[PDB]
């Protein structure tokens, strides 16, 4: 009769959806919410002790920190081996360079006039500053607003994803845990929290996205209601990092742009322009397997620094390679949409996941299912202005034969194999093709 298995301390049966650790001395598992050990501890520690081994054996056994410059805190400090992102030496030394200030090409403007009619007129592809807050139909919740309320409104038990910034790895905590860690003024690590997505908990009440945003976005103006796949939701999102947070360059997934407003703290933004020669330079840093001993901003023309102060809201559209700094402990805000302004290079850096191989969960959840809602609607529009009197802008149009070689290239009988999947059961592919090539056709003629 020998006894149902059962491990830790709540001598509970085995779930393989809860971390757990193994005690060096008794050989059982625990779970990290019982003894109290977090999933990011796990590489510090090299032999965990339970509690109750503890007693007379005495606590874990810790690796040994020789660095200051690598993600392995373990290896020792010879001199081989670069400085590695995010680590101690990394941010010293990224504090210490020189670059243009981002006054250099950045626009800086009031709320009233950033509107649709405007980015239509000069485009959006520089970011945008709105240091005052006033006429962006930005609703946010008052400046003292702390941590401890987020875990109020959102619900401490939930699991977010943290980031060991000097080790640039990721693991899951529950949000009052991290909150508990923000609040010790004296943290051994820097932690980091960048996907906490919220339009989905009672604090979403509390926040609204920018006007703008919302008027240009795709999934706003041309996602149906009717929809058999799942609606995105990258619209509100909470960030919170402590001083010293770091996250590598990149271009935001699907070549979205997006909005950020620091409630509190100091965001740095090292930006750089979205130029046929970066876009490639960096799909090759982005693939190298030296990436993280690279400080991307080194291999381009120019890196800009966006300093980005508490009370400010910033815009970072299409394309846009960024890395960001956090100066000091912050909190903010911030969304990614997609628009109709630059159709064309949307695409373009969705390609690009596509060939880095991006993981799925780390890219736009429906970027193709969008894209054809999206060529649907503006065909009934391009053609309604057609047969309305006026002729379609130059930009729009630029912007509709974009995607429309997309379409046709998905469709492409050795393609149409993985990009079958994406397409909604509620629009046909080859025949949008075809109206839309003779709009396309005819616009042309016109002109
Ligand atoms: O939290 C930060 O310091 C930067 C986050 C960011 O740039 C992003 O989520 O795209
Ligand atoms: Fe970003
Ligand atoms: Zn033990
Ligand atoms: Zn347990």
């Amino acid at each position: 009769p020998p006894p149902p298995p059962v491990y830790c301390v709540c001598r509970q049966p085995y779930d393989v959806n809860r971390f757990m650790i193994e005690c060096d001395i008794c050989k059982d598992w625990f779970h990290g919410s019982c003894v109290g050990v977090e999933e990011h501890h796990a590489v510090d520690i090299d032999l965990y002790h339970c509690p109750n081994c503890a007693v007379l054996h005495g606590s874990s056994l810790m690796k040994k920190r020789r660095n200051w410059h690598r993600h392995d805190y373990t290896e020792i400090d010879d001199g081989s081996k670069p400085v590695q992102a995010g680590t101690r030496t990394f941010i010293k030394e990224l504090r210490s360079r020189v670059f243009p200030s981002a006054d250099e090409i950045i626009i800086k403007m009031h709320g009233s006039q950033l509107t649709q009619r405007y980015l239509e007129k000069h485009g959006f592809d520089v970011p945008i500053m709105v240091p005052k807050l006033d006429d962006l139909g930005l609703r946010l919740p008052s400046p003292t607003f702390s941590v401890m309320d987020v875990e109020r409104y959102v619900g401490g038990d939930k699991v977010i994803d943290v980031i060991d910034v000097a080790r640039q790895a990721d693991s899951k905590m529950t949000l009052h845990n991290y909150v508990k860690y923000f609040m010790n003024p004296n943290r051994p690590k820097v932690l980091n929290v960048i996907s906490l997505e919220f339009s989905d908990t009672k604090m979403s009440e509390l926040v609204e996205v920018p006007d703008i945003a919302k008027k240009l976005s795709w999934v706003e103006n041309y996602w149906p209601d009717d929809s058999v796949f799942p609606k995105p939701f990258v619209q509100k999102y909470c960030l919170m990092g402590v001083q010293d947070s770091y996250t590598d360059f990149h271009i935001d997934f699907g070549g979205t742009s997006v909005w950020y407003h620091v409630l509190w703290g100091e965001k740095i933004f090292y930006l750089i322009k979205p130029t046929d020669e970066n876009l490639a330079r960096y799909e090759s840093w982005s693939s190298s397997v030296t990436q993280s001993e690279v400080f991307f901003g080194d291999k381009v023309d120019k890196c800009y620094k966006c300093v980005v102060k508490q009370g400010h809201t910033l815009f970072v559209p299409t394309g846009w390679i960024h890395a960001v700094l956090t100066s000091q402990d912050c909190m903010a805000f911030g969304g990614n949409f997609l628009h109709n302004l630059n159709i064309g290079m949307q695409l373009r850096c969705y390609e690009m996941e596509k060939r880095l191989k991006t993981p799925d969960l780390f890219k736009f959840p429906f970027f193709e299912a969008i894209c054809w809602f999206v060529a649907k609607n503006l065909l009934e529009t391009l053609k309604e202005l057609r047969e309305d009197g006026f002729q379609p802008q130059t930009y729009l149009v630029q912007g509709v034969k974009a995607l429309h070689t997309a379409l046709k290239l998905w469709m492409k009988k050795e393609l149409v194999s993985e990009h079958a999947f994406e397409i909604p059961d509620n629009v046909r592919p080859g025949h949008l093709i075809k109206e839309l090539s003779k709009v396309i056709r005819a616009i042309e003629e016109e002109n």
